[PDB]
């Protein structure tokens, strides 16, 4: 065991059988460091910084789920918000700022059609690794991309200039050489 | 020392003093296996698997850095790929592959406008992780988004609907509790 980074990453995937643990032995404002450190630590395409985050939980996570399990009319189609507002201690989800992406696109007009996509990449950079880090103190998470649906559901101390992205419900290759 | 994976996203950041090291103790299909995981094991949202990588060294990393070098026509703006392939020992360069994405666009038509994005973050998870696990090995890397430049560059055994999205040179958050 050195670099076993590779050993987090190997044992982790979508989990849905959830309950709304605490868990065990950690508490609530350690999962806010967690994903707080990453975002921090996650590099942004000339330092553009806009990736941000919120993470809800109780009667606010059950509210928005609940929102969009009313957008959802099928029943069949219904039994994820639903199972996620009443199975899951909360959700962290993930935005980025279009802010300094507009402004970038301001002073580089020729290069205005990467920002956009630079800024999809760190988004997805702070997603997996707050992910792959929240199994690892024990909880269970699962991705979930009803984007539209919490944004609008999103209330209104949230600056809407940010951009939903996800939503993490907590709870080979060729080488040359000829 | 528990979920310590917090340490290696705060040891990592872009490194420019580069000598093409082995480095020591460590050999090339060291690294090989490495980011061979980490394409394995990222979450492709729908299970599209788009993921792609190369990792390119000896003269067929000069080769094309020593392309992009000549397109790059005013000294000032070559001392970054000059010094790629001088003072480097390789480069992995990702990719993702349009022909799934291309394949979900057409089967699901209403969803034809996320699944670019969905291609974007996935491939912006094998870069970070790759990056931050081959420093954890002792080497050093830096982003490099020369992209076109080196996909024209790319020779023929590579499939045209491989899309360069980055060039891996080696050698707060609101609580919403109320």
């Amino acid at each position: 065991p050195t670099g076993n980074y590779l050993n987090a990453i190997t044992n982790r995937r979508t989990i849905y059988n959830l309950k709304p643990e605490l868990p065990q032995g950690v508490g609530l404002d350690d999962v806010k460091r967690t994903v707080h450190v990453i975002l921090k630590n996650t590099p942004t395409a000339f330092n553009s910084q806009v990736n941000r985050a919120v993470i809800i939980v109780g009667d606010t996570h059950k509210r928005i789920w609940d929102a969009v399990a009313s957008a959802m009319p099928t029943a069949e189609a219904k039994k994820r918000p639903e199972s996620c507002r009443d199975e899951a201690y909360g959700s962290v989800i993930f935005f980025t700022d279009l802010g300094p992406t507009e402004k970038l696109q301001r002073d580089f007009p020729a290069l205005a059609a990467a920002f956009p996509t630079c800024a999809a990449h760190t988004t997805g950079a702070v997603q997996i690794q707050s992910w792959t880090a929240l199994e690892l103190l024990g909880l269970g998470a699962n991705l979930q991309h009803y984007n539209d649906y919490v944004k609008s559901a999103l209330p209104q101390d949230v600056p809407i200039a940010w951009t939903v992205q996800s939503q993490l419900v907590f709870g080979n290759n060729v080488i040359n050489v000829y």
